[PDB]
């Protein structure tokens, strides 16, 4: 984008369960490290993967029925590779080096 270092795609999507879904982040700052979040109904922001840099991954709290993947500096990927409702959420990603965070706008996920 023009104006923001992080980048999601797509804003939103709308699977059907059993649907492989891949939810991309993209960063132009040479960020390190990397962070996917899933956003719960009291807007707490639950970490599903991170990863430190290119070719790593790392569990959070809640990996169960997803995968990630840091193919480069700039992307840190994450999978559904077979869509559920429990699913159905808001979710962001983050990037940064040391404690800095910077946020994705969000995508919005349905699965139906």
């Amino acid at each position: 984008i023009l104006e923001a270092a992080v980048t999601q795609s797509p804003r939103n999507k709308v699977a059907v369960t059993g649907e492989k879904v891949t939810l991309s982040c993209q960063q132009t700052n040479n960020h390190n490290n990397m962070y996917w979040y899933r956003q719960d109904t009291g807007h707490g922001l639950r970490l599903i993967h991170y990863s430190y840099g290119v070719g790593n991954t790392e569990k959070g709290d809640i990996p169960d029925g997803y995968e990630a993947s840091r193919p480069s500096q700039e992307q840190f990927s994450l999978i559904l590779e077979l869509a559920t409702p429990s699913q159905t959420t808001v979710y962001f990603c983050a990037s940064g080096g040391g404690g800095t965070l910077y946020f994705g706008a969000g995508t919005r996920l349905s699965v139906l």
